[PDB]
């Protein structure tokens, strides 16, 4: 085929789709070329890798791909890479949608294939090899959201000779109820390219099971490990400083000089040496922040949409340094509106606590359900509370008429919102014909807003805090995990605490006589059956 | 146009030779020619439908309301060239309905449509059984204490006491906000007998059955709101406002090959795809 | 084979599936417009068709006359 829609497209590949073994067979011994990759754009329809053995793979043909790979007349390439750098194991990741059965289809296929590759090439690291885009398969899987697949990958075990090597749990020791397992994390915290935990936390927040991913049982524990080890105390260390940090703008900011026209002259005083010392810890925090924000958006890339559906907290910090700074500029512009702009970011800043939430398990979940209600409920409360509150306010000031300070927009708006906060007059002005108009708007907004409408944002608050329980603790841990990363790619003074129990000898030797050390992670367990 | 509108007395106003009078008066146009335009768009639903007089009590109650809407534009239009300031009363009505119905367009988003859905439900069920009980309390209770108020040497007016006892609902009820009474103890069991029924127990109640009700119209909620939306493909496509032919789909397909006869089959189909990886 | 059965109205001018949908009748109503058969002569009747069938993909055409 040379149509551009089925480019490629080879008589092999008709027969292994087609599930004809016998024509595969013969087509292959007829001399059909096993590596003839099919670059079709309908073969991107359906993606399989572009290889037959890929093909056989992906369609769960165990036979087709076992003689594909070890017929007598020509073996197809294990390694062999697709237009996209893709093998064998990579189609297997890109074809897996974490349902039940494509999952145990795959889980078995990657076996399979992976024993087979061990037995014909004991040589080749098979899984090692990137694709262009630099991702072996276990970081495809953990790029892609492919959570069932990668979950095999990182608890395979094997119970064989000559392939146990391939394996990254391994049962260390068996004595009665104790089991001790050793888990492989080979670029799984360090890879020198990107990491499995590092795929997983700075994801592009498309990935489907982001949240879940880390609930794999090594992830989860090495993630409480590192936390428990070194970044707790480097983490509330540095809670600890921005306490400082807020308790000093707030002095600072407190005793602001009111006189006009800034900058203010130094006075030859203690108290405003220590006003101006806390001025200049201020604006040197929010150069840090500032900073911060500028080396967190260059070092990720963010897509432009990335930056408002994920890392709001990134954004908050952002946006406190902005204001700091923005003061910074009307301070030595000679504008009191600086205390405009310094206010906003003390108040943001004190609000900014709530990040070092987490850490703190009950608190940080706390603050994620607090993230979810205002991008949910108080999204959807406060579009159509807006919509009857401008409505009604335009209604009555439009029926008020001054006559002998209302009749402002403002003002009616702010008087109808007083409502919703228990403060509604219900007579605040008399300006006005035709009473029983004004009476009647204002008891139907009540009616709207403060008996329907905000008792119905409690209820969908009820509704959503009981719907998103596991999601937030999905979601706590895996900010958590941000914390970790990022606390150990600082790592503040060259230390190397981020590694597992050592170089242990997981299996002894691999298929040749070389000793294999593999970094391993040691998880004890208890089990009464199985003996 | 109607936030500025004139102040002086007896429409209607002379135009005044002035900018800000000719934007006025094109806006009062305006607003009065979209009001037409609803009125004569709930007739076409009337008429088109020929509702049964209870489907528009169960059904159909945003055409109402946009209609409702509309003949509140129109009296106002009637008392202003009738030389009647009750025009401004109409109006204001209509403006407050508007934004209201400014709800409607919710749909064809499915969170804030599922939510509208919900404001729905929770006004029929509620608010409606909500408001039954309290108005039966707040009119007992209210005439019981402007019957124990006693004016003279204001209050001991059943609307003056309605409103004092409705502002405990909104949290700002006085609890004394008179002594032209005997028995004081009288008037503050009352008043407390009231706040516990409908301040203590009925609104917090309310807010439970509303909790209750939200926790059970998920799925009737998403439904009512893709029916909504089917409604609104239909009419949109009836109308087609430029003669197109958009409502059409994947093509007339050759789907089965061939009748029993020798006739070539085409159906006007539209493809589905779907992946299996069970049952092969 | 010449008669287009259901295209048969009754008094009310409602053909059957009509009459599914406008009664409420939904299991019915799901039925007809899934409906699929799978041999000649008689797969004509059908209003869902698949169309083809490679691997795991597979398309569908329902008839939406
Ligand atoms: C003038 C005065 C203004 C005061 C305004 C103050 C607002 C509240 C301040 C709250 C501060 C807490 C914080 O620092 O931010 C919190 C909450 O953010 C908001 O709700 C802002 C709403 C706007 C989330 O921060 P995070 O960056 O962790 O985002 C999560 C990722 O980590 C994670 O990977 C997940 O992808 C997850 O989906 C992401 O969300
Ligand atoms: C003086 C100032 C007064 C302001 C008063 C303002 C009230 C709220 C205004 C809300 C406006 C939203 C709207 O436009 O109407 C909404 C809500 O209506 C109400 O709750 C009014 C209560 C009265 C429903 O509209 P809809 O026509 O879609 O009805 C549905 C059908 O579509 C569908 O086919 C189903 O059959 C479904 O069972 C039907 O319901
Ligand atoms: C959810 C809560 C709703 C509260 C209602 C506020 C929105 C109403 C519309 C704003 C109109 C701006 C305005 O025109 O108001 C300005 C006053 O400035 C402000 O104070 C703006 C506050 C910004 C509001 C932030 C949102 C001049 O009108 P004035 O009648 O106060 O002039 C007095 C000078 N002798
Ligand atoms: C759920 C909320 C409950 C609020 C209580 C309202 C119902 C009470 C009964 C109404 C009685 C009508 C009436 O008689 O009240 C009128 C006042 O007109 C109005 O303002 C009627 C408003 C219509 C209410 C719409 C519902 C003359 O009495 P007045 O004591 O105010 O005369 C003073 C003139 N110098
Ligand atoms: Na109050």
């Amino acid at each position: 085929y040379t149509d551009s829609y089925y480019k490629g497209q080879t008589a092999l590949h008709i027969a292994i789709e087609r599930r004809n073994m016998t024509l595969v067979t013969l087509l292959v011994e007829n001399g059909a070329d096993v590596q003839a990759a099919a670059n079709g754009d309908f073969f991107k329809g359906f993606y399989f890798g572009e290889l037959p053995l890929s093909l056989a793979a992906c369609t769960n043909q165990l036979a087709i791909v076992k003689f594909l790979l070890q017929n007598s007349w020509q073996p197809a390439d294990i390694s062999a890479r697709d237009s996209v750098g893709n093998t064998v194991l990579h189609a297997l990741v890109e074809v897996a949608d974490n349902t039940v059965d494509n999952t145990k289809f795959v889980t078995s296929m990657y076996n399979e294939i992976l024993i087979l590759g061990a037995k014909l090439h004991p040589t080749l690291k098979l899984e090692e090899i990137t694709n262009r885009k630099g991702l072996t398969p276990l970081a495809l899987a953990a790029s892609s959201g492919k959570i069932g697949v990668l979950a095999y990958i990182l608890q395979r075990e094997i119970h064989e000779p000559e392939c146990r090597h391939l394996s990254r749990k391994f049962t260390e020791w068996a004595y009665g109820p104790v089991h001790s397992s050793l888990y492989d994390l080979s670029c799984i915290d360090t890879c020198e390219k990107n990491s499995v935990l590092e795929v997983i936390a700075y994801s592009s927040s498309e990935t489907p099971n982001r949240h879940d991913m880390l609930l794999v049982e090594p992830l989860n524990r090495l993630l409480q490990d590192k936390w428990d080890r070194f970044v707790k105390r480097i983490f509330y260390f540095n809670f600890f400083v921005y306490c400082l940090y807020m308790i000093i703008f707030t002095a600072a900011a407190y005793y602001r000089p009111v006189e006009g026209l800034p900058p203010y002259k130094l006075k030859n005083t203690v108290g405003d040496y220590f006003r101006v010392t806390g001025e200049i810890l201020s604006v040197s925090g929010g150069v840090y922040f500032f900073f911060r924000g500028i080396q967190y958006f260059l070092q990720r890339r963010p897509s432009l949409k990335s930056l408002f559906v994920d890392s709001y907290s990134e954004i908050l910090f952002f946006v406190q340094s902005l204001f700091m700074l923005v003061s910074v500029v009307l301070y030595f512009s000679q504008r009191k509106e600086y205390v405009a702009s310094m206010v906003f970011s003390l108040a943001m800043g004190w609000t900014n606590m709530l990040y070092y939430t987490r850490g703190f398990q009950q608190m940080g979940i706390y603050a994620v359900m607090i993230e979810k209600m205002i991008l949910r409920d108080l999204c959807r409360f406060m579009f159509v509370y807006l919509v009857f509150l401008f409505g009604f306010s335009t209604a009555v000031v439009t029926l008020i008429e001054d006559g002998k300070s209302y009749n402002s927009l403002y003002s009616t708006c702010l008087e109808l919102f007083k409502f919703t906060i228990g403060m509604g007059d219900l007579e605040f002005t008399e300006n006005y014909d035709f009473k029983a108009v004004f009476i009647i708007l204002l008891l139907a907004y009540v009616i709207l807003t403060y008996i329907l409408l905000l008792n119905m944002l409690i209820a969908l608050m009820g509704e959503t805090v009981n719907k998103i329980a596991q999601e937030s603790k999905n979601i706590w841990k895996l900010q958590r995990a941000i914390t970790i990363l990022d606390t150990e790619k600082s790592f503040l003074k060259c230390m190397r605490k981020a590694f597992r129990s050592g170089k242990l000898l997981q299996v002894g030797f691999t298929p040749d006589g070389k000793d294999d050390y593999r970094w391993c992670f040691r998880v004890d367990e208890v089990n009464w059956t199985t003996w």
